Formats: C-alpha cells, structure tokens, sequence
C-alpha cells in the first residue's frame, strides 16, 4: 500500500490510469499524423507541424495525468498503446475529420473521470482536470472546429488548393 | 449581521474558522519541529529549515483563510490554539511520521471542508480550496511521503549517518 | 511508388518501422521507470529524473527515425507499442540492469538494422545511424554500465543507503 | 605517383572527377532554371531564388568534392561542362520535375561512388560522402518532392494561379 492515499479511490487510480492510455493513444496517433502529413505524397509541414503541437501537448497531458497520479499515491500501471487507427489518414479534413474525433473521445474520457471524480467526492482530481485538461481540450478542440469550418469552407472540386492555403495562412 | 454576505452558510463558515483554528495548530506544530531540530542535542538544521519552512507556508494557510472568510464576510472566531502533540519529535522519521500524520489530517478536513461546501453548494469556497490548499496539500504530503521513503531507505543500524545524509544532501 | 524513393529497399523500411516500434517501446519503458523512480514508496527524484530523460532521449530517437524514413520517402507504419515489461521495476540496480538490458537490446537492433543496410547496400542509412544513433547508445550505454558498477560498489550490506547515495550524488 | 596519396584508388579518382563534372552540369542546369524562372515570361523570383540556392549548394558540392579530392591526392582532371537539358523548362512542375530527374540522378551518382568506395576500402570517401553530400541530398530530393506534390495538388483548372501561390507562400 502507499502512505499518500488519502482519499485516492482504487476506481479512479483505475480509470487515471486507463485515461493515461487514451492520452498516450492520442500522442502516438498525433505523431502518425504529424509524419504522416510531412511524407512527400502529402506534403504539409504546417499541418504535420501542427500535429506535432498536439503530440506534444498530448505528451504533457499524460506526463501530468502521471505526475498527478504520483502525487496521489496511486500505482501508474501500463498497458499497450494499441496503434492509431489508420496508417493512411487521408485529406487534410479527413485527417482534421479524425483529430477532432480523437480529441472529442478524450474530452469525453475527461468528462467521464470528472464525473467519476466528483461521484467519489476527489475534490483534487476535479481542480487537476479543471486545472489543465478540460480548458486544454476545449481551446484545442475549438481550435481544430475552426480549422474543420475553414477545411469545409476551402472544400470543392479545387479542395487540393484549398488545403495548400490553410495549412500555409493558416498552420503557419 | 454583514450586508455583503451571499450564499455563504453558518456551518461553512464556522468549519473555515476550525480549518483556521486547525491550520495554526499545524503552524505552530511545524513551529515546534522547526525549533526542535534546531536543538543542540537533534541538531539537524536543514530539517529544521524544512519545517521552518512549512510553519511558514500554513500560515500563509490560516492568512489566506482568513482573508477568504473576510471577503465571504465571515466572522473570524478565535479559539485556543492548543499545544503541539509533543515537544519531543524524536528521530527524523518519526517527526516526519508526525507531520505526514498532521499533513493528512489537515488535507482530510480540507477535503471535509470541501465536501460542506459542495452539500451547502458554495462554488467560490471549493474553487478557493482547489486554487490553493488542496494542490499545496497533495504536494506537500507527496513531499512528505519521499521524504519519509527516504528516511525508511536509510534507516538501520547506521540510522544517525541516514539522518545525517537526508539532512543534508535532500534538506539542502 | 514515392517520387523521392531511392534505394531504400523494402526490408530497410520494415526494419526501420520495427526500430520505430522498439523506440517506442524503449520511450515508453523509460516513462514507466521514469514515474516509478517518482511513486511515493519508491522516492528517487534524480533516478526519476535519469529516465525522463531517457524517455526525452528515446523520443528524439524514435522523432528522427520517423522524420528520416520521411526524407528517404518510406510508408512510415505503427505496430501496438508493447507495455514495458512490468512495472514494479525493483531497486535501483535491478531497474538499471532492465535499463541496460533494453537499451543493449536496442543498439543490437541498431547494429542489426546498420549490418542489414550494408547487406542492401544503403549508405544514408548507414551515415544516419552513425551519427546520431550508434554513438547516441554507446555513450548511454556506458552511462549505464558506469551506474551498475556504482550500484554493486554500493547496494551490499548498506542496500538503501548506497542507493540514496547514488541517487543524490549520481544523478543530481 | 603523388606523395601523399594513400587508398585513393584511380578508379575512385575517376569517379571522383566525374562526379566533380555531374555537379557542374548540375549547378549550370540549375544556373539556366534559376534564370529562366527570373525571366519576364516566367517571372518566378521565389522558383528563381530557389534554384540559384541550387546552383549555390551544387557549387558548395564540386568545390567541396574538389578540396577532398586534392585532400586525398587525386588529380583533378576537369571536363567539358555539356549544356543543361532544356532552357524552355515550361511550367514549375515540369521544370522541378527535371530539376528532381537531376537531383536523383545526381544521388545515384553519389551511391555508386559510395558503392565504389566500399569495392576499393576507401573508409575516408565513405566518410566524406556520407557526412555532407548523400545527407543533403537526400534532405534536397525531399524538399523537391513536397514542392511538386505541393505542385501537383496546385494542378487542374487553377493551375498558373496555384503555381504562383506556390511560389508566393512556400519560396519566401
């Protein structure tokens, strides 16, 4: 046992660790794309680079779920990190498509441990996620919803055009 | 009776004052400590900086209450802060099992604390202790349960040169 | 099939992707060690430290594999990455040989994929690995071959207390 | 015959001098498409800028390979510079398709070098080739092959209009 548990429940260290999961299936999918759009037949450094953002971003999101999960006392256990679903991720909005549906999982997987969270009564876990998780996802969210409106506003039979001029006015 | 109090109920408020009443309980226990391995005979100066430290960051804790139950328009009462549960803290380990032991007490009536507020629905007290006391009391007891780890490591036939090398090479 | 593909050949790129696979595998161990050196009962900032680092090291291992099989024109592909061994990682040195055996595992991987390159006759595999891969493990190696020697210098009848040592002199 | 000159085959220096040719029809291909992209009817001073950088690093090359090759006692025996393959070179695409046609013969020309160095145990060629030309132009036939998919997808109905945006927002 540990001598840092107050109240800690073994449901929650479960489903911190399971989230831990989910973040590091998120990091290793956003490094699929992020060198998927840098392959020479998709040629998108912006949109790879941004990718490479959210991988980061992703990595200091399960380096703090941990870091938190420590602080709690709780044991990091680990499991595989089953591959990101497609090694072929399409058009920039088919893969912009696919990132905001693994990040409204996440979010969701956030939501549902604050619900968990508060159910127990974890009152650190709600601050750590309100903290920097549920602001950290609904900012990026936004921000890939406002990329997908401009992806459908740039769509039409001219769409390879279209994403040459978000990812270089757009993703720098 | 105040005319800016809004939502902020009678058994809230006098919980705050028993988490104050508690907080300096805690600083002048770490007063204690702090103070005790200061002594000739212990002799232990970067430990005794440790919980000189820690005196200092509860009262930042009853400080910080205070100034909350003041803006909440609170009546802050006073009662006896009673005396430390020893003057004789002992072994390192020990005194730090002491101050793990208040730590989590402090944290539990903190989380006692919390838990009122979330019954008496006051989103601006749970927003106040998720900011700053429960993140302070995670990592303090986190720090706490190292040190104590530590001290377990160290401790055995040679445990006064283990006492020696905490204090100086983890307490500065 | 790529327009930049040139000479590299079918099974360096399966190999590439399975050293890819490795260094997750190898960035993922070291997370593990990483925050088990930071868990309550285990207590050892800088050997948690060391193998962030390493998992930092992996990343940049697995980031400039990644983006070179991009620049050779590959299909970059991901496997599962395979849990790290298990969890409760020992002592100190027990983890440090789990440490040493992976990473031996890793630059015989390496020195596979470099000798499979010769065979297929890749001289910018070759130059990629010799200069930031091979050197990159056997400087590591070392490191570790040096914090096992420490660790069996240490870690006889004194057990933790050499492991403490070790932890605040070695490793910060 | 030279007194410094050890392992240098005549076969390598062979070689050597016609690579030393190959990187002079290079930078003048690239000499005749950086002018034609600066010229009135073509008027692409990003796509120009692009190819006198060329011509610029082909030089870096042949004078590189030159100074190796009197480093290694080899004779410099110069050859006719045959005119580049075009001066008409078209539109973008299908002038940086040339431009990757050279690049990628350029490389190969590298490889077999490289190729020959190992037939003759020339360590110092292997060395010098592999330190800095197959690495950048392995790094340049990459970043030709993200400007013509970027091309490519910039092709159709909105071709010139996308050739001039590719100009405009990746050459500056």
């Amino acid at each position: 046992s540990s001598q840092i548990r107050q109240n800690y429940s073994t449901d929650v260290e479960a489903a911190v660790n399971s989230l831990v999961n989910l973040y590091l299936q998120a990091s290793y999918t956003y490094l699929s794309l992020g060198f998927y759009f840098d392959r020479d037949d998709v040629a998108l450094e912006g949109v790879s680079h941004f990718f490479r953002e959210l991988a980061e971003e992703k990595r200091e999101g399960y380096e703090r779920l941990l870091k938190m999960q420590n602080q709690r006392g709780g044991r990091a256990l680990f499991q595989d990190i089953k591959k990101p679903a497609e090694d072929e991720w399409g058009k920039t909005p088919d893969a912009m498509k696919a990132a905001m549906a693994l990040e409204k999982k996440l979010n969701q997987a956030l939501l549902d441990l604050h619900a968990l969270g508060s159910a127990r009564t974890d009152p650190h876990l709600c601050d750590f996620l309100e903290t920097h998780f549920l602001d950290e996802e609904v900012k990026l969210i936004k921000k890939m919803g406002d990329h997908l409106t401009n992806l459908h506003r740039l769509g039409g039979p001219e769409a390879g055009l279209g994403e040459y001029l978000f990812e270089r006015l757009t993703l720098k």
